[PDB]
């Protein structure tokens, strides 16, 4: 477990430091994006991971990442593809996926 922990925290802690993170620290609000919570039906955002981790949820590998996974494809499919949010979803999924890999957490 403590393996576990320690590298999932190394993830978290890089991934909101990021400098493409700052659309996902807070859950998305309805006042600025009405209608999301009807079409986006699991909403993420880093904010509620931390919190996750914190209260030693993730006792797997495999939630970690499916949560973190969908605060991207969450953006990435409600986002038009041309905008900010779209853009930094993208980046920051590709920095995600380099730090599981780095950390030999892909299906072997
Ligand atoms: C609370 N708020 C702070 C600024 C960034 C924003 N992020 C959003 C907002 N709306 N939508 C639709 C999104 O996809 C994201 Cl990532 C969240």
């Amino acid at each position: 477990p403590e393996q576990l922990y320690s590298t999932l925290k190394n993830i978290l802690q890089q991934v909101k430091n990021h400098p493409n993170a700052w659309p996902f620290m807070e859950p998305v609000k309805r006042t600025e994006a009405p209608g999301y919570y009807e079409v986006i039906r699991f909403p993420m955002d880093l904010k509620t991971m931390s919190e996750r981790l914190r209260n030693r949820y993730y006792v797997s590998k495999k939630l970690f990442m499916a949560d973190l996974q969908r605060v991207f494809t969450n953006c990435k499919e409600y986002n038009p593809p041309e905008s900010e949010y779209y853009k930094c979803a993208s980046i920051l999924e590709k920095f995600f996926f380099s730090k599981i890999k780095e950390a030999g957490l892909i299906d072997k």
